[PDB]
């Protein structure tokens, strides 16, 4: 039994770059409906029901074949918006072993920024962008719909151990920005939590 | 070139089923910039520029590999969405030989309308609805992003004549509905062209 988490923040925390109205209605509505269509999906799967949903979407192949969709969607919806609230703060700054890894990989931050702005709003329709940890090398990737990388290549067209992201379906940004994904983009920069970002690239698990 | 076509009505027009803010932004911004990116991709593609895009969308295989998902994409924008606006209109009434045939094919006229509630509703992500003609038969059938069943099966996933559609692209109805999109499917209803819908129905193709 999947239950909806708590925002870590007022739904105003992260004005006035992500906008509140959104940030509930995001929360308590989209997300309150993949955690609804993942539980019922598990209902007759007690043996999957127990697995953190993180673990389960690694784990959909092994899934009846009538479940597969179904819980890729949901559980993915519900493990990638569960990251997307923690991955979210204001006054964090890029640093550390994180910063450092972004600069060896990337060549540099703007470099890195660059190819990610690319990816989020090349992502045509709706989708998610990336940084994840491949191994031992940093990447940016996307995936579409809620696709996570986390369920490998075959599936997501992605791979990786997401380090953070940005969710670019359009009910994300419509309300304050509707057809303008960039400047939704831009603000992105304001409000990634660069802090669990490396909590996360510390515990590369 | 393509040219962003002018609706076939005021941007109010559809009021107060679909508002007019949305049908501005949808028209003028997202419509246009599926034209402009499909001029950018076929400036260098002279051989493939001059034709209409209904029949371009039908030969994305002829294209080079770098140019088919770019033109997929943004030729099936322009296609898709010029069908749209042509296919909404108040006041229309669902009659004749397109009635008797949607009562031949679906039962009748109200097992259709779940039918074509269940696809629009089920869609995941971004797409389309459509009630096509295929094999002399009416069928509801949805596709993802911007494809259409005139490219094909193998691509979209679909075949067959759109008699109509619904765009159920979050930027199509969150403006108004926000995440309750059975109720703008439920609009639909009231704004969806029976008229060009029986004429496409005549024509057949
Ligand atoms: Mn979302
Ligand atoms: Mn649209």
């Amino acid at each position: 039994s999947y239950t909806l988490p708590s925002l870590p923040y007022a739904y105003d925390a992260l004005e006035p770059h992500f906008d509140k109205q959104t940030m509930e209605i995001h929360h308590t509505k989209h997300h309150q409906t993949y955690v609804n269509n993942a539980n019922a999906a598990l209902e007759s799967l007690p043996e999957f029901a127990n697995l953190p949903v993180e673990e389960l979407i690694t784990k959909l192949d092994q899934l009846p074949a009538d479940k597969k969709t179904v819980l890729r969607n949901n559980a993915g919806g519900h493990a990638n918006h569960s990251l997307f609230w923690k991955g979210l703060k204001k006054g964090t700054t890029l640093q550390g072993d994180l910063k450092a890894a972004i600069e060896r990989d990337f060549g540099s931050v703007d470099n890195f920024k660059a190819e990610f702005e690319k990816a989020a709003a090349s992502r045509f329709g709706s989708g998610w962008a990336w940084l994840v940890l491949k191994g031992d090398k940093l990447a940016v990737v996307s995936t579409a719909n809620q696709d996570s990388p986390l369920m490998g290549e075959a599936i997501s067209g992605a791979s990786g151990f997401p380090i953070m992201g940005l969710d670019v379906w359009e009910h994300a940004y419509y309300l304050k920005f509707q057809n303008r994904r960039p400047d939704y983009i831009k603000e992105f920069w304001n409000v990634v939590n660069w802090d669990e970002a490396a909590a996360r690239f510390a515990a590369k698990k």
